[PDB]
């Protein structure tokens, strides 16, 4: 599991995203500290939200 800075996952052009990052699950590539800061819940709780809600939260945060 490769981890990258929040700014890299939010602002890197799609064509330049590190090859190992799943574009549909950018949040999995945040450090634990950044996931906590960005989502405010555990990774498990976030994954337990309906996918549409995970997506909607991510859209506002630039991680969709």
């Amino acid at each position: 599991l490769e981890t990258f800075p929040l700014d890299v996952l939010v602002n890197t052009a799609a064509e330049d995203l590190p090859r190992g990052v799943d574009p549909s699950r950018k949040e999995n590539h945040l450090s634990d500290e950044d996931f906590k800061a960005v989502f405010g819940m555990t990774r498990s709780a976030f994954a337990n939200l309906p996918l549409y809600k995970q997506q909607n939260l991510k859209k506002e945060k630039g991680l969709f």
